[PDB]
């Protein structure tokens, strides 16, 4: 029976200084979740297992601790925050307070100024599920916003549901594609 | 014709890095900020000004800039994280999945482990809000929790909406209550 493994990159150096978006690599503490997930999935025995990231460092620096080939998408590329990108919520509160709120009226369809919304970002992931269905076994090492449009895909949550998904780091969402639907186990990582 | 000044500490070092609570310092910019406020007071022209602080270090630091006597209150303290004391949003989420979740049903009362509530710092602020009240002319140096239950009270603004109230850093709210209820005047301070 084929599964999908779905997870983020490990703690990168904004993620653990408090800011989002950018382009950053991981933090000591992020290096060594890439080497537990290395354990995880070896551990799980999979036949012939394909590893998918994005084109961000973090996803990419995760993989390499795999030992294994992997393949690069930009569609798997987190959210852009556009004019907020790596500021922290205080910053965007004190320098853009309207937008702040704003987004609270509707987070699916909120689009930061020069930047993505998780409406375009499930647009922009077509190509990506289209794949993941083609697939038997996968490891998608992604991001927080796109790891819940495509959670709220396999699982059928609504466009409401889906900002709100629980996607923290150094946990792996193992979906497993079955008659009613989808199954779910959630494996987190301590490191 | 009375005012009270509610602003927020300067920003402190933990601000700037990602983490909620804890009692930390405020840093280059925030000290800046204690300069401008101080600058903003003495353009204002106002007679016998009280200043209150909290017993945290950040707004002691931002009233000291002042060059003016001002009175602690414990009472003015930031509402406690508990267990998610100087944590970020992300190390939350990790360490504490179901609590980040369960707060999203009721951030009003929602309440940390080993911590505290909006419900439980709005029963902490009541003999604040009585003095405040008696009071004349006001200025309160505090933290956002404490900002958003002070502001709500004036604006007579309901449990529901007070935890998305508009509090963000180095922006003081010029509050005069009128017949009507009370007016603001909102002064941001750009350092
Ligand atoms: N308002 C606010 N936004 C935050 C905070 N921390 C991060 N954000 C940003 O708020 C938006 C959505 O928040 P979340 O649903 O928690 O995460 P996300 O949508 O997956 O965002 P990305 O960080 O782009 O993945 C994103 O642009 C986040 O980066 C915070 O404390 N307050
Ligand atoms: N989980 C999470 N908590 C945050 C974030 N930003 C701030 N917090 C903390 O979450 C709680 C409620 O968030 P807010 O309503 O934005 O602010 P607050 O309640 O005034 O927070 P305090 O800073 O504790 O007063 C508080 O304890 C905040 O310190 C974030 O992005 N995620």
């Amino acid at each position: 029976m084929r599964s999908i493994y779905l997870c983020r990159h490990g703690e990168s150096e904004l993620n653990l200084r408090g800011r989002i978006g950018g382009d950053s690599g991981l933090s000591a503490r992020g290096k060594q979740y890439a080497y537990a997930l290395a354990n995880f999935i070896r551990s799980q025995g999979i036949s012939s297992l394909k590893v998918w990231t994005s084109h961000m460092k973090r996803t990419i620096q995760t993989a390499e601790a795999l030992g294994v080939p992997y393949e690069q998408w930009k569609a798997l590329n987190e959210i852009d925050a556009g004019v907020c990108e790596e500021m922290t919520y205080e910053e965007i509160q004190e320098h853009y307070p309207e937008e702040f709120a704003l987004r609270d009226q509707d987070k699916y369809r909120y689009r930061y100024p020069k930047g993505e919304s998780y409406e375009d970002l499930v647009q922009r992931l077509e190509p990506v599920i289209m794949e993941l269905e083609r697939q038997e076994n996968v490891l998608v090492i992604c991001h927080q916003a796109v790891m819940r449009c495509l959670l709220a895909y396999f699982l059928d949550k609504s466009s409401d549901e889906l900002p709100y998904l629980k996607c923290p780091l150094h946990t792996v969402l193992k979906l497993t594609p079955v008659a009613y639907g989808c199954r779910v186990e959630s494996i987190y990582l301590n490191v």
